[PDB]
């Protein structure tokens, strides 16, 4: 008799099904910061990775794996093939290809086409979370190529850079981001708004306090905390050749929300066509309610019509781009 | 329109169906020290909690759902109506007779309060932890119709956590380095296994192989005493115990709810191994995951270690051939 | 020859000196809730527990103990004699005195107090006080003025559950976490305290801006109600099960991680705020405080209307004039 | 009036200083790992990250500041500079100079050692008080190292030793019996790396010994070949570094744990190196991994696991080897 038959006695003769899979796709820097995120909190019971570099992911996996001992994810699996990701609540697409361009976009979209089909055929029942950039784009894209209800089709959209701004406040006003609250919507990167009558301490609007709060009058220049914002990725790229934690952090807190059916309102990309004066199949930052469903509601924040009309450009520019795009 | 309708947009008609709801049986200070236990560990996205005292039960849930803000459990329900329990993966029973003829008052009891649970949840696991346990954890398994992988009994994890605590004193390491197993019937029967107690990989017993018995000078046997009677220290203390079997059980919960396959000193029905032959439920090393208790180790045991376990077994179904359901 | 000398080699003596102590005062149910709370978020690395009732106090010490597998909380303590809480960073005080009459009540609250605090700052002179005892922004006065401690290092928990209930009802109401609900309740703690309905907002969307109406008696929807809901919620749970504890308990937890932390979070908290909201007289209020490893170092200046800045007014008048009749 | 002042009304004059600070020497990917395992248990309350690429440096604290909103961490730091490493607890070096085509493995140590010289005293000087964690290899001969340089006394100089790969086997163990780590318990011991000591006689679930049940466990007779799961243990460093180049998520993971036992004085038992002449039949000043008790003065204790007499060989053997190479150093 084998050891393990010895010790062991088996009474129950049962079947895999994971309860809480979550899958990410691409084991870049990106991918794996989502990842050891996830792990750590405890979000799911079984972790699937999939990528196209095999030996890459072989090696990630295995470097997860021999860490079982701290961590309370039972299970970590990996394949280029797609039936390792079978079940899973969640799958976070961070998969892309790398720097042309808009022959960029078209790229990503080939990626897409092969990536997208896989993940709903062995998950017709999961929420997508598209982290990949240009991410309001590439999430309207794994939209149209899955089939799904918008509510469950998710972008990390302005997430992270909202998470930024309140790190940014929070240095300028002494306090931490967690008591710090403001919010930037629409258009992931250098387009994107600066709600700056929404910014505030425990209730109390900074915008009030300080009318010229965002202008180019404002003696204090918070004007230059969203630009800060904007150029915060190129930054840290410039300095490290890529960003990895804050992101797989951020993508972490959503991942949270949705597993945990939270419904707490962030700030990501949802398609919202007939809201927002919107009239596009497109992809925006707004506040949303998260949840086991995904995105179920929409936070109608009141905007000054110049807000509005920068929102209407981004989907209009976006509405724009996504036509040349060939599905 | 109204204020949320002007502030919200709903985009989707929703359905809530609890994906990790855990139901708690019973309000009492067990019952309320596995729900706080619980809800800081995260293990559910649905706490219910029933009991037969409505305005208890109320005030619990109430004085629950209030700290919100800090806990990451979204929905916190109750009611004496077993509908509330609906499409749990696990509930834990807590509920028992107010002061033989007890078990048979309890037995009463789990003959309302099962079926009501299969009722409304027909896949969850049992977890039983009323007294005495493995009586009642074999009431409820016979009652609920259940194959027995998803019946468990507390049985003696708590009193394993308390004697690893005590050994941590002796040998002045934390409780997690100490390791050792009490097994077979809960309370005073109960079988402490020196030859499993060590630290890193070193057998206390072959260290000191007088350890457990009268002539052992540094008297380990009342260790072990001291954990059967611990309980009741507390009790004549502070009137009850809480917090250390509601940390106990949420541990449970916990391998149950992340599927994890750690091994627990559980109760489980092991009529068939331990050359055990009747229908009853001890406490052996159980491997604990999402469909309960799968595995269970087979513990080297000494020739009156084993006949110890199998005089309890006899114990057991003695007390049990007497109850009627 | 012993066993554990058999199997372990010591190599280091002991200077066992603990560096992020905590101790709560009474183990009744709200003691006791803060300090599960605070094990199960390992806010400390030793726990203190005093009381008078000695048997009761060891019986909840060995409880906890017997978790201790399941912790990461390594040394738990408890005893009458304070100096089982030598050297603690935070201390939180939670006892309190057992129909006539209210300042007869609060006086011998305060008799309890003139020989806890002494115990407390003579073991640990460098604490922070953490009060929690009825009417708190008063036995957080009392406790201040006793101790002789800074107004930084003195705080009262104040209107931190209570805030932490109205959002908990706005998200119900407006079917989203209170997480995201935003909402702010400060002054006097209990029916005197003032919801600032200026400041309620879900993702920076001002409530008011929207409603004009909330929080008036002109509401068809009664959004006052919903503080009225929280005042009495309190009392609402007392009638049910007799007192509270799981949320207080969570509440204070979560003001201990601030400090132990030094997080600089803001909470609607106690503290001595003469000299500011108009307040002239020293007075104990909640408004929002940052809160660190050294206490309450700043605190936000709220706009309040004049009508909200007259209730506060007189709160601290009716806290002065009852402190006005304490014996110290 | 700055919209600060008009927002915040400052009572208190602050003059900060970190009660749970932790610092991470070197910014690598094994160097990030452990920064961000930290940072996710809650185990500082400030993180200083220092390095030599300055670039590198700041790109990776702005990165992990980025996410102050998801963290319990209130401040992190980085500099080339010491200074910003002051009053740290716990002081975690990962700093190593790479290979070459090329250099010897002792050039290579050297070249490390000559690294410590430099990295350790300006760590000693603004934290005279903190423990050090060494997890650069060749661990054993690099903590002894830095024990040396410090000048600290033995319990506060701590090597990850065979901590990570004992995670390892427990991990190798769950997967043939079907039970998750946590329930598999199983020793590595000695010198890192090749010549580790897989301890069979400790092996075990619940307390019952395999080797009790199996004889034959680790052995060549053995038909069910358990010793490759120590080669697989050997080897697992190795067979990751060729598939994805270097190692990171476990060495951080279980350095944390190691942080947390440190920072929270669990006193729980890790397998980790430690200055051990005078213990297991050692007669040299040389770190060896055996079980320790581990709290916030380091390593107080140590448990002695009875070896068998080709156990002990083999450390005594791994003792004399790294006195060996460690006579061959320039301090
Ligand atoms: C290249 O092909 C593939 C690559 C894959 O690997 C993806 C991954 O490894 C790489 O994206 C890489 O690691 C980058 O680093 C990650 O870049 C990201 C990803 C991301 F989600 C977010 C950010 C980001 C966001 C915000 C900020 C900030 O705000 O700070 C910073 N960063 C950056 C996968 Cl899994 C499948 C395919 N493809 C296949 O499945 C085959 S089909 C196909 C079709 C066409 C092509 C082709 O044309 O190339 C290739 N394959
Ligand atoms: C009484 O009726 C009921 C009472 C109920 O209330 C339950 C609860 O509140 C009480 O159990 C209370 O909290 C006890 O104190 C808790 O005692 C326990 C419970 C437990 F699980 C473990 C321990 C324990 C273990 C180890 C240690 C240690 O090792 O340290 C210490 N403690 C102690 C419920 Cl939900 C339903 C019914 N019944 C109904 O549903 C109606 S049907 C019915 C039938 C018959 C009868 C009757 O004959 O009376 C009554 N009802
Ligand atoms: C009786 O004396 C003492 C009693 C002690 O026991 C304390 C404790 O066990 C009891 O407070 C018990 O647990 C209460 O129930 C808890 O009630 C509380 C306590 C609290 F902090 C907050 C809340 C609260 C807040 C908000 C909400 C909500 O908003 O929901 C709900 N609840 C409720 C101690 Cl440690 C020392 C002394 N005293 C001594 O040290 C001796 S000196 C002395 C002097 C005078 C007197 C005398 O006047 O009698 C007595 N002793
Ligand atoms: C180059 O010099 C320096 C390098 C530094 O490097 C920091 C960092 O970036 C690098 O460590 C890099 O990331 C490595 O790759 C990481 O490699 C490691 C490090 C480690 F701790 C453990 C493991 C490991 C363990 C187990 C397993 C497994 O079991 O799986 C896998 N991996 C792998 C620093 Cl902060 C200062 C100096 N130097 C200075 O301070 C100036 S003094 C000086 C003296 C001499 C020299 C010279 O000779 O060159 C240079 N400087």
């Amino acid at each position: 008799a084998a050891l393990k038959d010895q010790l062991i006695h088996n009474l129950l003769k049962e079947e895999h099904v994971p309860q809480n899979k979550i899958t990410v796709v691409g084991v870049g820097a990106v991918g794996m910061a989502c990842a050891i995120s996830i792990l750590m909190k405890d979000l799911a019971d079984e972790l699937a990775l999939v990528d196209v570099m095999e030996d890459k992911l072989k090696g990630e996996m295995m470097d997860l794996q021999h860490g079982s001992l701290f961590l309370r994810t039972p299970k970590i699996v990996s394949g280029k093939d797609y039936s390792v990701t079978a079940n899973s609540k969640l799958v976070i697409i961070t998969a892309g290809a790398r720097q042309s361009r808009l022959n960029l976009v078209q790229r990503n979209v080939n990626i897409f086409k092969f990536i997208i089909p896989n993940v709903v055929k062995y998950s017709p029942h999961c929420k997508l979370l598209v982290v990949s950039n240009p991410v309001d784009i590439l999430t309207y894209v794994a939209w149209k190529i899955s089939g799904f209800p918008k509510n469950r089709v998710i972008g990390s959209g302005c997430n992270l850079d909202s998470a930024r701004f309140r790190y940014l406040m929070g240095e300028r006003l002494g306090v931490h981001a967690l008591s710090c609250h403001g919010w930037i919507l629409g258009e992931h990167g250098d387009s994107s708004v600066p709600v700056w009558s929404g910014m505030n301490v425990a209730g109390v609007s900074l915008k009030t306090l300080h009318p010229e709060l965002g202008t180019d009058a404002d003696k204090e220049q918070w004007k230059q905390v969203h630009k800060q914002v904007v150029d915060s990725a190129y930054e840290v790229i410039k300095l490290k050749g890529y960003t990895t934690w804050a992101i797989g952090l951020s993508v972490a807190d959503l991942a949270e929300s949705i597993m945990k059916n939270l419904r707490r309102v962030h700030p990501i990309s949802t398609m919202l066509k007939g809201l927002y004066g919107i009239k596009e199949d497109v992809f925006l930052s707004v506040p949303c309610v998260l949840g086991q469903n995904g995105i179920s509601d929409v936070v109608k924040v009141t905007l000054t019509s110049e807000e509005e009309a920068h929102l209407k450009k981004s989907a209009d520019t976006l509405w724009g781009i996504q036509k040349e795009l060939q599905f």
